[PDB]
């Protein structure tokens, strides 16, 4: 089961909403073949797929649209995911009533699952979605000294056992609502647990593709947060899921032969460099970016999913 009716009502006007939409080449109300990027905690849009999937879904054939939740994707995922919800909705009519891809990375993906999770109308509008190392439990790894300054509130619901996560997994979100595919590693160095290739990963989705490298292409196999977004083995398989008639990645278009962690072989020399530099932003985000001293309430929508768990205003219930 998963929540139904109407969608919940968003608490940002629409044209604030709307200003955080961008597509290149094309207007949000007429956009062909529109894929939808959604960056990860601490980046923006241009940020997280400028050296990537923008470049790379525009060589497939697809106008690169993203979202820039202000800050830095920094603040309440709750609010996040409406920029999303908002997103996915001009972008069907922008493209004629007709269904888009979903590519995120990071907190991306949990972004997504959430708005497909309590926002239903969303839900015949999304043909698939393609997350790389999304945090659907949250991580268990700390910030980086971030525990006598608090962290952004982004951070906080990040954490595994937060109110978010608690009420994303209690409404039946870890179950996959459109075709789901999940390219996550056992080395990731932000996202954690994932090392088990099994529903005790942070990534994984019932019912998903979900796609441990290291299951793929070795127990030795190393691919960091940054890597399994930008690595040509990343691009083969979010390749293969954007291709696919079923809606998630194929078994049959990737291999063992496709296991490079470094980035994707179609990007320019100057590319692969920024590539590399993915995670600049975030890093500045984490040490030097908003801070908040409690996890940020739950909307009436998703507060009955996470009784008995704190957040600024208390528990729950």
């Amino acid at each position: 089961a998963l929540p139904s009716g109407s969608d919940p009502a968003f608490s940002q006007p629409k044209s604030v909403l709307d200003a955080g939409l961008t597509c290149q080449g094309a207007s949000p109300s007429s956009v062909s073949k529109p894929i939808l990027l959604v960056p990860g905690t601490g980046t923006t849009g241009p940020q997280s797929f400028d050296s990537n999937w923008i470049p790379l879904s525009a060589q497939l054939g697809y106008t690169p649209c993203w979202i820039s939740p202000p800050p830095f994707m920094l603040n309440d995922t709750q609010v996040n995911t409406e920029y999303m919800v908002n997103a996915i909705t001009t972008l069907y009519a922008g493209s004629g009533n007709n269904k888009l891809p979903v590519l995120t990375v990071s907190q991306g993906g949990l972004v997504a699952q959430w708005g497909l999770t309590f926002f239903p109308s969303i839900r015949s509008k999304v043909d698939r979605l393609m997350a790389f190392a999304p945090d659907y439990k949250g991580t268990v790894l700390a910030g980086p000294l971030d525990a006598l300054a608090g962290s952004a509130p982004s951070v906080w619901q990040q954490t595994t056992g937060s109110a978010l996560t608690t009420a994303l997994r209690n409404a039946g979100g870890l179950t996959q609502i459109v075709p789901t595919t999940n390219l996550y590693s056992a080395t990731d160095e932000i996202v954690q647990p994932q090392v088990s290739n099994s529903p005790l990963d942070s990534s994984y989705l019932f019912n998903g593709k979900n796609v441990q490298a290291q299951a793929v292409c070795g127990p030795l196999f190393v691919i960091d947060h940054a890597g399994s977004l930008t690595s040509q083995f990343s691009y083969v398989v979010g390749r293969s899921a954007l291709r696919s008639t079923t809606g998630q990645a194929r078994s049959a278009d990737y291999g063992i032969t496709d296991c490079n962690p470094l980035p994707a072989n179609d990007l320019t020399p100057e590319q692969k460099v920024a590539a590399a530099a993915l995670l600049a932003p975030y890093y500045a985000a984490i040490v030097a970016g908003p801070k908040q001293n409690c996890e940020p309430d739950l909307m009436p929508y998703a507060r009955p999913f996470a009784v008995g768990k704190r957040t600024c205003s208390g528990i729950v219930t």
